[PDB]
């Protein structure tokens, strides 16, 4: 029998082997409704990895055994085909075909009405279960991209399925899932889980673990924290460790001192016995309280496990009409058990760091820090603290755009405090000359909000200038130009919801593409090429332009404000400009502002020198710093030429002199203005 | 929409005339909104969209500032094969095919090229238009709203009936009499009074109050009378009407109200009192830092 490749999900439901399903009621109704059709009655779940496609099928198994299904599905055996163990457990040989025909024909013959679930069904499309006589009912699962690239390219097979879009849960929806799962993961690892950790896991998974989708990214995070405390609780506390070792040390010293015959040894041998006794007097109360209390936390955890097992037997008794055994458990066994837990737990808090058996926000922040590589100190700081000094944090990166930094900071504060439309993402149009900070501010925002430059995604509107390019942005219907690649924007929103979308040189976008941005800015959601609406409530929109550099001379001025804004009113329609949260204007950088930018860059070069072994300190004379700022600025490219200019004039020679030994450890690399050209001079002749 | 009772009654009566079957079934309801900027012309059209179709997307906006020259007509209806914008089609004709039950808003209609106006008259008179390739597209089930401000000169803050034909004679030279005659209702917006401007302020804090309630926060915004007065005085403009009001509240009240909330100086269950201190609107903390 080819039960080697399938697991009975309906069986697992009767045995309490399926963790609870939270929410997702409308999706399970859709699956039931599709299955009950006679038309195309095979649902295919379409969603990103980890959004909960499988647990939807698991909920259906729970509904089949609980009679919460229509009659046509009540006596169904819902089987899950292990396609992973099928294609990987096989080679090019004819065993893939032979193995699947075997299972497909065991389904054929036996007389249970059987619904086959195949997760990652695209792996079966590179095979032919055309048993659509009404022999088998199938539930498929895959991602949207793989549905497009592998399932959508065999229409005849596809048309017998009906899409069910499974969107990613909100953070709020995610904690409801984690809260509902809380007790299962408590009893499983034998530890306790605080609610603030659950809120921490959901909020942090969405913000920093952008590589995996909710709620899986939050589930994996709590599960790893719990496993990290499963070993902490089975280890002696730190103070019992330290005490026990000094005690063993003093016992060594006592045996040794008792051998030496002299006046000073005997006076401290007696002191060593006392020090040993003092340690033992501090250690015995503690070591006793620890074991006393780890033995009870373990007695509680099995008390919880027999309770759960009783409820499985009780649910199955009442399901099978055995009222005799169902009365045993529901009225006597289970409340006798529940009374044992109530008493053992009540004394637990009453007994009363030590015995770490709790998943707290610290354990979540530490687990994430190891995975994400961000220092734990940066994850403990409250969002409210950062946002209150946001202008401070950005101004360390962006010079001379105080009016811009204030606008970005105020808009973000408006949304975490709940005063902005919750269906509209913050939207920005940066306007001003090249090399003034428009892109840089957006990078600083990315690293401030998500502590990662990757959190921003860049779209260059120079590549979306014609009406033909819209399919590149959102995708295309089947059989069209770029149906399979999808859209750049739509695919970015599905896989990186908490992102900053930078649209560079937005003035060049085709009017059809601008229309998509207005939908993004107004409704917080867009429609892809196939009518599907993808969500975007949790992104940030930054658009950059330079249509105002004509009226900005190096000097911010308020009369110049509407000459650039009237230049904007003809390129963009008034409804476009009205739906932008803040139209922000960058002015040209002054000579002093250009000079601090130079100090910023030497500070970074100074950091790499310090980050490596070298104790070389870069100091810049005033007039040399002045020539760098004069050679660096350009009325056309702003501060862009500055990074390369320093490299060419200062850094090239500074390298050579370091490796030549003409600037040694502990000395200063003095960069001067000699004969009107910036140079850095040696400190020792060759 | 505050302070445009004569306008709301006109829109309401015209719609009632057509669901009850007393208006021409081949003519869509057509409106020309006339009056100063920021008086409610666009807003009333949005409210109509959300009232009739419970969706702001049910309206489609055409800015006549982008149809000022005779060349622009092909943008409106399309072009014969091989011409300028044959493939993009027309904005109006493509909108009517794909969104028949729509509200078509033509903003600043006074600036449309006379050829484009001709298309609107066909839309208003026959309920159908001809695209660039002679094809006739149907439009029996749409609504036409046109906005203008050619009458703001003769409307001081006070609606008055002698002022009615000074704005309507200003309309008679920009638009031909057959154009004006085929419009279901020529509706005039007057300037908003000081009390009307004040309820608009209460409307906007009510929306900010809703988002606060819609999120977790039990912070209640109350506005003193004189602070509410300064907001309405700083907000109104004889040129931009009530447009500066939304940003003014954001700049003076909402920016600080955010900071104080995240600082904990206005906590759950308390009131954000917005006052007039030293002649400038501010919202004060309830607890020192
Ligand atoms: N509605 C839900 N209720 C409880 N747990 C859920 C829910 N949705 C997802 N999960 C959890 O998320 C994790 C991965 O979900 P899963 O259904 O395997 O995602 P997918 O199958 O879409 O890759 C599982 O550990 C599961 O327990
Ligand atoms: N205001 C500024 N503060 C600091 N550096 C700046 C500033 N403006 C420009 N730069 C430098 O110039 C480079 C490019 O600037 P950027 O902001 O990308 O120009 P744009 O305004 O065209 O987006 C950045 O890497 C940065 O080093
Ligand atoms: N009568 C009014 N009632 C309420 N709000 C108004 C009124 N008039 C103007 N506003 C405010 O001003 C903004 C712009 O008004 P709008 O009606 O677009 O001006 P216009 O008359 O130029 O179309 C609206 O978003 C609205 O908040």
């Amino acid at each position: 029998n080819l039960s080697k490749f399938c697991i009975d999900m309906t069986a697992m439901a009767r045995e309490g082997k399926i963790d609870p399903v939270i929410g997702r009621e409308e999706e399970i109704r859709r699956v039931i409704r599709i299955l009950s059709r006679r038309t195309k009655n095979n649902p295919v779940l379409i969603g990103e990895p980890g959004v909960g496609k499988t647990t939807i099928v698991e909920g259906l198994a729970q509904r089949i055994v609980n009679a919460d299904v229509p009659d046509n599905l009540a006596a169904c055996k819902l089987l899950s085909l292990d396609v992973g163990a099928l294609v990987a457990g096989s080679k090019y040989r004819g065993e893939f075909e032979e193995r699947m025909k075997g299972v497909l024909k065991e389904i054929q013959e036996s007389k249970e009405t059987i619904i086959l679930f195949v997760d990652e069904i695209h792996l079966l499309m590179g095979l032919k279960p055309m048993l659509a006589r009404g022999q088998l009912h199938c539930i498929g699962a895959t991602t949207l991209a793989e549905y497009r690239k592998y399932i959508e390219k065999d229409a005849a097979f596809e048309r017998r399925f009906q899409q069910v879009l499974v969107k990613e849960p909100s953070i709020t929806e995610t904690i409801s899932i984690l809260r509902g799962l809380k007790e299962k993961y408590e009893v499983h690892h034998g530890v306790n889980i605080a609610d603030a950790a659950i809120v921490a896991a959901a909020n942090l998974a969405a913000r920093y673990l952008t590589s995996r989708r909710l709620p899986d990214s939050a589930v994996d995070l709590i599960d790893e924290a719990a496993a990290a405390v499963r070993v902490a609780r089975e280890s002696q506390p730190e103070i019992i460790d330290s005490l026990e070792r000094r005690l063993r040390q003093l016992k060594i010293e006592i045996h040794a001192l008792s051998r030496e015959k002299d006046e000073a040894s005997k006076a401290r041998l007696a002191q060593a016995k006392q020090d040993a006794q003092n340690v033992e007097e501090e250690l015995r109360p503690l070591r006793e309280k620890y074991e006393r209390e780890r033995q009870r936390g373990k007695a509680i955890q099995e008390a919880k496990m027999k309770l759960e097992a009783l409820r499985v037997k009780a649910e199955d008794a009442s399901r099978m009409g055995d009222h005799s055994r169902a009365a045993d458990l529901q009225y006597y066994a289970i409340p006798e058990q529940e009374a044992i837990i109530k008493r053992l737990e009540a004394e637990k808090a009453a007994a009363d760091s030590m015995i770490t058996d709790v998943v707290g926000p610290d354990q979540i922040n530490e687990i994430v820090a190891r995975w994400t590589g961000i220092p734990v100190t940066r994850l403990k700081t409250s969002e409210k603290e950062k946002l209150l000094h946001m202008e401070q944090a950005l101004s360390k990166i962006v010079v001379g755009q105080k009016e811009a930094v204030q606008s970005v900071s105020n808009a973000i504060r408006l949304q975490r405090s709940g005063l902005s439309n919750p269906n509209q993402p913050p939207s920005f149009l940066f306007c001003g000359p090249s090399g003034t900070g428009k892109t840089l501010l957006t990078k600083a925002l990315a690293e401030f909000l998500f502590d990662d430059p990757k959190s921003m995604i860049r779209f260059d509107m120079s590549e979306y200038q014609e009406r033909h390019s819209l399919s590149r942005m959102i995708g295309a219907p089947p059989g069209y130009v770029g149906h399979d690649a999808g859209g750049q924007l739509t695919e970015a929103l599905r896989r990186r919801p908490f992102s900053i979308l930078l649209f560079d040189e937005v003035e060049k976008a085709a009017k059809e593409v601008l229309t998509v941005l207005l939908q993004l800015m107004d409704d917080g959601r867009i429609t892809d090429g196939q009518g599907r609406v993808v969500d975007a409530k949790n992104c940030i929109v930054v658009m950059t332009s330079n249509l105002g550099a004509e009226y900005l001379s190096r000097a911010i001025d308020p009369t110049t404000r509407e000459l650039v804004m009237n230049t904007l009113r003809n390129y963009f329609l008034p409804e476009f400009l009205n739906r932008i949260s803040s139209i922000v204007i960058f002015n040209r950088l002054t000579r002093r502002e250009i000079r601090k930018i130079v100090d910023l860059r030497i500070a970074e070069i100074q950091k790499r020198l310090t980050d490596n072994d070298r104790n070389v300190t870069i100091k810049v004379s005033d007039e040399a710093k002045d020539k760098l700022g004069a050679q660096g600025y350009s009325p056309v490219y702003g501060a862009r030429p500055l990074q390369r200019l320093l490299e060419k004039e200062v850094l090239n020679r500074l390298a050579i002199l370091i490796l030549r030994g003409q600037i040694r450890e502990g000395e200063v690399a003095c960069v001067e203005l000699v004969d009107g050209k910036v140079q850095v001079l040696p400190n020792h002749p060759d």
